[PDB]
């Protein structure tokens, strides 16, 4: 019995009951507004690779229990029954649907670090902000299954547009979309510049090769993230905290600010520290996760 | 083992039930059932009228807060009822002599095999698990072993410390809005900001118990100097610290002295302009605070509190406008914001639930 994890953004995946991903595709395609035709090229490539369920990670608000998309701002999704309109095209196949970080997290506690540590937090650092926190080994969901929504936090009151419709939000600030909404008002400032895609890599590319915007860019963005963990820290207390996520590829332009400042937490002054490590999966751990939330249920 | 427990609560939950009503949400027989209510009867844990209830006096609790000038001292019943409570001043490891010689004051003559427990209501950062005081800038303490060395004293029986702002929330959980709910959290206000998020019926301690420090979360990158050495803390812009830290900076734009709490309120409810100014910015950050709890642990219902002042001299009109502009209310959910129905004993209470509820 065999498993189907899928992650939208399209990326699928055929993996066994130990995660294992056998065969992955990357269909090249945008969902702005899209989710009828999404569904469509999704259980397209979800019949190709052949079946005991299908995971779903995905970006957005989710209510597991009817496994609807509550909302995906990114995407502009609003209440898709995507548990239901898949069934479709796969009637008695249990589908399951969850927030990426929680699929990654699922990584970490059954492959990751997560064979030691019962209680611990993980951060998605990259194109946005996510968060989840395992409380003896299980992901805390709150009241509504919406619980973890740490980068719509307000670092900065008065701030920068979200798409959330806030401002201000962490999101803006210690993530890529940091970039975008700094480097505008860094074009003039910074007349010669190198760079002018805002995207993660070609900033931290630009910032390596010493372009002044590119690593004023890159610093602020560390110092927002430093606030956010530590943020985390005087929160939640755990015992570690994973940091994860594409930006790690560029992990020697921020980490050791992230620790600076996070490591300068509350709890730090009673000399008992908060490990803050980085991931021991690689990229491939969100399918990886989507495929262990079907396989978790069914044992 | 479990039965006795599972038999026991039901009975408490209730305050007052019967066998065969007991029965029903019991998975198990009556002869079975009868063993153990016959047991708890005899033990002086439970009573008779047909009906069956929990015996408030089988023992008394006394709880202690400990204050900067002061020391707090109550005696409950079982169901965390006030039954005496005194109060002696306290300015600054003799604190414990004091506590032990009040606490035998109390009872007066009360047989000591009924005295189940101790419970301590502190301010700072407590490890509730080893008993001790690891911190408390307000006391000048430092990994103080307030359990151990008052333990002393009542070495056959149980003390329990914990952060205020918890033995407060226990407070809520048996006696007030925290009844209704089982995933609730409470914000503290006053003397600074304090906060205890309920998971099913149970306060999140978290690793080494000191989760909840939300007034050193940064709400405002490289602002105003926390007390903690970090900068632009929660707690220095929605709390009374936010006073003495824009208090005189804005004298300079409005030509009120004294920026205590309870001193801006009045004045502001007076008219002044400055006052009401500096009451409105406080319930704004405050209003951050609650929305960044919101998107973060997503409660059921918020609580809010008054610690030396009352909440209804915050500008609760603002914390709300700025708190349910979450992030799960676009997709329309509403979460309920509201302040506490209990009053200033319900702290003490809360150190006395401290006890009870661990028995
Ligand atoms: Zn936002
Ligand atoms: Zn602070």
């Amino acid at each position: 019995g065999f498993v189907v994890s899928v992650k939208v953004e399209l990326l699928f995946a055929l993996t066994d009951l130990n995660a294992e991903i056998i065969e992955n595709t990357s269909i090249p395609f945008s969902s702005e507004k899209k989710p009828e035709e999404a569904i469509e090229l999704i259980a397209k490539n979800v019949k190709k690779m052949c079946l005991l369920g299908v995971g779903i990670a995905i970006s957005g608000l989710v209510n597991r229990k009817k496994g609807t998309v509550i909302r995906s701002t990114m995407l502009g999704w609003e209440n898709v029954a995507l548990e239901a309109m898949l069934h479709a095209h796969f009637p008695d196949i249990p589908v399951y649907v969850d927030k990426n970080i929680n699929c990654y997290t699922l990584a970490e506690l059954w492959l990751g670090e997560g064979k030691q540590s019962n209680n611990f937090a993980t951060v998605s650092v990259g194109a946005g902000l996510g968060l989840s926190v395992v409380i003896n080994r299980q992901i805390y969901y709150g009241a509504q299954g919406g619980a973890g929504e740490f980068g719509h936090t307000t670092i900065q009151p008065g701030g920068y547009k979200c798409h959330c419709g806030q401002k201000g939000c962490l999101e803006m600030y210690a993530s890529e979309f940091y970039f975008r909404n700094r480097g505008e008002e860094l074009k003039e400032a910074y007349p010669t510049s190198e760079l002018n895609d805002f995207h993660f890599d070609k900033v931290a590319k630009s910032a390596r090769a010493g372009d002044e915007m590119a690593t004023e860019l890159m610093g602020k963005m560390g110092e927002y993230l430093g606030y956010g963990i530590r943020n985390i820290i005087n929160t939640f207390n755990p015992e570690k905290v994973i940091i994860v996520g594409e930006g790690l590829h560029h992990r020697d332009l921020f980490l050791t600010k992230i620790d600076e400042i996070a490591s300068q937490n509350f709890f730090s002054g009673a000399g008992f520290e908060t490990e803050i490590t980085t991931t021991s999966l690689e990229d491939p751990a969100w399918l990886q996760g989507a495929a262990l939330l079907v396989i978790h249920q069914l044992f």
